[PDB]
């Protein structure tokens, strides 16, 4: 019968199994389907993404937050709880006899209205200080959850991000290689100016450091080639099969030859080495590995500037590439080719440690997404204090323009300043204090002429300044995530009537 009353309750559960998850201390609750595999996660897209729905409404609310996460990584929780209030608070005006036509126009008014708002409240800070960008990368690493260990990490993300800075001020996600292997502890972590391969050399006879490294790359898998033309080989003489075993081996001893002359001390071949081939590689002083996987040779091309070579028979001095040093060492383990090209390189890597598997992904996948976050802020320049500071000084400001504006219209833009109040509120209860005791001493500070940054530190539990302690956020992830939250909450308000919709292609 009502209909519209079944959309608006239907969204504070979807928005409830994900509200207590915000913030650091963000706990999570068990859902195991019908199998049994159980799954821990702290962020809130790998359950929504995963976890089953009941009503065709409740696709509209993930629908919006898909297109958020593939974009700046961080914050979609926040979208969320923002829409549960305005889609509670909309109760008490329908029960004013009000028309969803006048709440829905509120919002629209008092989103844009924010977008000018914002721009005075962020500061302004330059794209190389070093000083700041430091600050920046342990704010991040902290948000996720390894406060143990930031004290290096910091300082190498701090240089792969800013030693991949273009012309232009664009950062690309793929020159940047992420290698897990364990070791003795996660202390020893180091970036290097080039790329890493895990792969060790056929032979101990052959060179362990060269200056100058010319790679020969190839694109050829291991097997048995084949003209352009049909044609077979044929045996049938058991004794003359000793004939073709070192015949095909003279074949490619003279070939290589044609390689070396052209300048290439080294060689990354992309086959399986005779036993007795890396006899002469290793004599003559030539590296070389077997069996090497596709998406390492793909790097090397675009990296050095190689060209990609399909037929064996046709390397040149034009047919080659070139690297700095292709020194061969360890890091408390295996021995892996460290290939460098400190002359012109295009791309870093990172060797992640630790102790066990399972500790080395984590960290690994909270480290891809964190350098998005703060490389956008660079290629924008303008920075604001986040974490529940800002919202409750956008709150005044949206009270004082609400007397401004008459009608009837009124009612909504004083929801909505009050929807975001619920921020510092759930930071406050996550730690254990109580919230209308706090929340009446955090609005005392931003009376008139006080600080702008200032909010409530989840260590210490009371007001303190932002800028000191270690909560920024970029804009990006407020302006967008403010700007979806209208545009998702408008597609349950205006629609007044269900329908059977039953074989639409």
């Amino acid at each position: 019968r009502d209909a519209q009353r079944m959309n608006i309750l239907a969204g504070r559960i979807i928005a409830e199994t994900v509200r207590s998850t915000l913030g650091p201390k963000g706990m999570d609750k068990m859902l195991v389907d019908d199998l049994g595999d159980v799954v821990v996660t702290n962020d809130g897209v790998t359950i929504l993404r995963e976890m089953s729905v009941e009503h065709p409404a409740a696709k509209m609310l993930i629908e919006v937050a898909k297109t958020q996460e593939k974009e700046v990584g961080d914050g979609t929780t926040t979208a969320v709880v923002v829409a549960g209030e305005l889609l509670r608070k909309a109760e008490e005006l329908l029960d004013q006899n009000v028309h969803p036509t006048i709440v829905v126009k509120g919002y629209q008014a008092a989103a844009q209205k924010a977008q000018e708002l914002l721009k005075t409240i962020a500061c302004e800070v330059g794209a190389q200080d070093k000083e700041i960008l430091t600050k920046i990368a342990m704010t991040s690493i902290t948000g996720k959850g390894a406060e143990k260990a930031k004290e290096k990490l910091a300082e190498i993300i701090v240089e792969a991000v800013s030693a991949v800075v273009d012309d232009e001020g664009k950062v690309d996600k793929d020159l940047i290689k992420i290698e897990k292997k364990s070791g003795a502890s996660i202390d020893d972590t180091e970036l290097i100016k080039g790329v890493l391969v895990d792969k060790e050399r056929v032979s101990a006879q052959m060179p362990k450091k060269v200056t100058d490294a010319k790679i020969a790359l190839l694109n050829c898998a291991i097997e048995i080639k084949e003209t352009e033309t049909d044609a077979e080989i044929r045996i049938t003489d058991p004794a003359k099969l000793m004939e073709f075993i070192e015949q095909e081996e003279k074949m490619l001893k003279d070939m290589v030859a044609e390689i070396k002359a052209s300048g290439a001390n080294v060689l990354f071949c992309q086959k399986g080495i005779d036993d007795l081939a890396q006899h002469y590689l290793a004599k003559e002083g030539i590296v070389a590995a077997r069996r090497v996987k596709k998406s390492d040779m793909e790097k090397l091309a675009k990296a050095t500037g190689a060209n990609v070579i399909t037929n064996i028979k046709d390397l040149s001095a034009q047919d080659l590439g070139d690297a700095g040093l292709v020194e061969e060492r360890k890091i408390s383990g295996d021995s892996m080719i460290f290939v460098e090209e400190c002359k012109h390189p295009k791309a870093v890597t990172m060797l992640i440690r630790g102790t066990t598997e399972h500790v080395i992904e984590e960290v690994a996948r909270a480290v891809d997404d964190a350098v998005g976050v703060v490389g956008c802020t660079i290629e924008d320049g303008r920075i604001v204090s986040g974490g529940g500071s800002t919202e409750v000084e956008l709150s005044m400001k949206l009270r004082e323009y609400a007397e401004g504006i008459s009608g009837r219209e009124q009612l909504a833009v004083r929801a909505f300043a009050d929807a975001l109040e619920v921020i510092p509120r759930t930071l406050a209860e996550n730690a254990g204090l109580d919230a209308i005791e706090i929340l009446v001493k955090v609005r005392a500070a931003h009376a008139s002429n006080g600080n702008k940054c200032a909010g409530l530190n989840v260590f210490t539990g009371a007001v303190e300044d932002m800028c000191e302690n270690g909560v920024v956020e970029p804009l990006r992830v407020k302006t967008q995530a403010i700007q979806s939250a209208a545009e998702s909450t408008e597609m349950l308000l205006r629609i007044d009537d269900v329908i059977a919709a039953e074989k639409l292609r």
